[PDB]
């Protein structure tokens, strides 16, 4: 994963996990760590109770923390 080009990981309430990357990609990993794909046009929830879905190569994090929610660290 490496926690250097990682924005910020996402716990999702299943266990499996998500990273949204410094490059802009994100990485989806199951509750036992393993590495696949994140399936786009599904929303998702975390652990947190945060929601997020991977669309259009992009994700959205509630959006909104994409509308107004850009404070370049956090």
């Amino acid at each position: 994963v490496d926690m250097s080009n990682v924005v910020k990981t996402y716990d999702l309430q299943d266990g499996s996990k998500v990273h949204v990357f410094k490059d802009g990609k994100m990485g989806m990993e199951n509750k036992f760590g393993k590495s696949m794909n994140m399936p786009e046009g599904k929303v998702m929830e975390t652990r947190d109770g945060t929601k997020i879905i991977m669309k259009g190569n992009e994700i959205f994090r509630l959006d909104e923390a994409l509308r107004k929610g850009h404070s370049e660290g956090g």
